[PDB]
C-alpha cells in the first residue's frame, strides 16, 4: 500500500 508503514508491535505492510 503505502510503502512500508511498519507500526512497531503493530504491522501495516503485509498487504503493501
Amino acid at each position: 500500500g503505502s510503502r512500508r508503514f511498519r507500526f512497531x508491535p503493530k504491522i501495516i505492510f503485509n498487504q503493501r
